[PDB]
């Protein structure tokens, strides 16, 4: 950063805005297999402006994600997922990099002083995230997309440290499309796989059941495994202990209730990053164990083991003593 | 991988930094004092959990430092202690939704190829239609240029003898800090800023005129100044612009242009390139790209001589 680094930190948000531009006016796809585009034809193709195209090219090349040649300009190396519709990178832009986010980031300092039920989110939309995703289909099937990608790098080592195979009946609370269903059922075939969601449209998979309904509602019972990923993290203590109390009322004892977050470590960026991103949207925060052991309690749930998945990613099995 | 990530979720970093600075937590940090959160939170009517959240996203970042004192800012972010400093006059000036929500806008304004600019697009008006209705972002807007003219003074007396002048008019001089600095080290002389007022600024030995550079230029001074006008203008009204100067030049008169220059060894012109397309639908420019503007207004350049890293000076005579 070159002995003074605060203002690079404050300008570097204009990196990630011409990122955005490249991806979100669909240029970025014709950068496939580190391929050499011209970019007067692409700039022919999209109907836009040489000289502005050529322009914002010279700043991504300057940044490292674009490289020059003689005829063209390719993307580098580094930054050659972004080519890729389905890769993390690409899927993060599509889903994080809008109004959504950005002009509820512009609120944050204002919901801080302002210490309501309101959130940085709800002071801009006049609605709940949820609420918004539910009536908005184009983020709801990119803020599912880029989720896909999460379940996918756990489900590797879940399979793993955790035993399905003795499980009769699996329901997945706040699962979206069943991607951690999905994954798990190619592994583990033969059971009963079950999503339930908000759903203004119902997916369908082979093998995964998904209900419709609301998990502030009481939970069906018959299910030996319940589990939730990614869900308490959405909600403060008040929404998030009546969630658990529903899983406690519908678990008869010999179940398990299966709990995946980003566990809050001492020193970890991308956990703390997400945690003033829960606080912005839903006024909710990432846990320590013993936070999640506290509203585990409050319910009326006990921890039988907890273990880490990744660096970020842990697992914790919850059960109605 | 690593790289491209960290580039997209850095805006996070920036949106950090703003909301520490807009909620006033900044000024308790000057120093390099040791604050306690608790009672930070308390003053401020911030809850403490969400505070101390904050706080520890700003120390794994490094714009805090944590200890058994408390927090405090770091020897490097220091700058955001002082409310004077350019680092907290950019987070201040250019984290808003004027810019933010003119970059959204920025991929539409490509693919919808017109005259709107990304921030006309989502304003309906000309960014400074927009500023001169907005008191409080023209007040940060020249607080900001204020402190980018400062750098500039000491070696641009020495480069070019203003000494030699007695007639000096400043284009689009804003609040007139070039000649305000000038005017201190160089006295006797007339200096005179033209710019769009509601209320002409005072100062002492400065003449602040009312003024469009679109209109014909007053006559009758032997130096003509623009400092970062011009890539507020796309060609066709840069030329205008120059046009009028010329025809407001005679002979033995002299036009000075202060840009930051379209030159590989400046590091943050390419990213305020951007930044002009989005905002003006202009650009930053190539020595040769003055060249032909100045040729089409009918000047000459006869000089160019590097300020700095960033900034250059080009000398223009009619002919
Ligand atoms: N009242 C409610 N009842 C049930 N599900 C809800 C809900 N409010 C929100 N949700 C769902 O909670 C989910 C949180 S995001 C987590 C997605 C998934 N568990 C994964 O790990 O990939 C969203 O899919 C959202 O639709
Ligand atoms: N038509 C017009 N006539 C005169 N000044 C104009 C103008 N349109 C814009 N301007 C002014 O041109 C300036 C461009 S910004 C440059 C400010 C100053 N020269 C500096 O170096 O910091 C602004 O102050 C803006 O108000
Ligand atoms: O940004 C992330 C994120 C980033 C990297 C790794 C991640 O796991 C996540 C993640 O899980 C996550 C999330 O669950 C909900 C969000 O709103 C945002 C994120
Ligand atoms: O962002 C900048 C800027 C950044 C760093 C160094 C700079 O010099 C500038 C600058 O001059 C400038 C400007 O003249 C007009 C603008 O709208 C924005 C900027
Ligand atoms: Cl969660
Ligand atoms: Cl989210
Ligand atoms: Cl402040
Ligand atoms: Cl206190
Ligand atoms: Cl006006
Ligand atoms: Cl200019
Ligand atoms: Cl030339
Ligand atoms: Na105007």
């Amino acid at each position: 950063f070159q002995g003074s680094m605060l203002i690079d930190l404050i300008t570097s948000y204009r990196k990630t805005a011409a990122i955005y531009t490249f991806v979100d006016a669909g240029l970025s796809i014709h950068f496939k297999n580190g391929d050499y585009v011209d970019i007067n034809k692409l700039a022919s193709q999209y109907g836009i402006d040489y000289s502005r195209l050529n322009r914002l090219c010279d700043f991504l090349i300057e940044i490292g994600v674009l490289v020059s040649s003689d005829h063209g300009v390719a993307l580098s190396e580094e930054c050659s997922a972004l080519a890729d519709p389905n890769s993390v990178e690409f899927l993060t832009v599509k889903y994080e990099i809008n109004s959504e986010h950005w002009d509820s980031w512009l609120m944050y300092p204002k919901s801080l002083l302002e210490n309501n039920g309101k959130s940085a989110f709800e002071m801009v939309h006049g609605k709940s995230f949820f609420e918004h995703l539910d009536s908005n289909k184009g983020l709801k099937s990119d803020f599912d997309a880029l989720m896909s990608k999460y379940t996918n790098k756990i489900i590797k080592e879940l399979l793993v440290i955790y035993d399905f195979d003795k499980h009769n009946r699996i329901l997945d609370l706040g699962g979206g499309d069943g991607e951690l269903l999905i994954r798990i059922s190619e592994q583990v075939k033969g059971k009963d796989y079950t999503v339930l969601d908000r759903y203004n449209e119902v997916p369908i998979s082979e093998g995964i059941n998904f209900i419709k309904g609301d998990f502030f509602k009481p939970i069906p019972t018959g299910y030996d495994l319940y589990i939730l990923k990614n869900v308490l993290h959405n909600w403060p203590d008040n929404d998030a202990i009546s969630i658990l109390k529903n899983c406690r009322e519908a678990m008869d004892n010999n179940a398990t209730l299966l709990i995946i977050t980003l566990m809050k470590k001492p020193q970890s960026l991308v956990v703390k990053s997400v945690d003033i991103l829960m606080d912005m949207l839903f006024s909710a925060k990432q846990r320590y164990l013993s936070e999640f052991e506290d509203i585990a309690n409050q319910a009326g749930l006990v921890i039988r083991h907890y273990k880490d998945l990744d660096e970020i990613f842990s697992l914790i099995e919850l059960k109605v003593k």
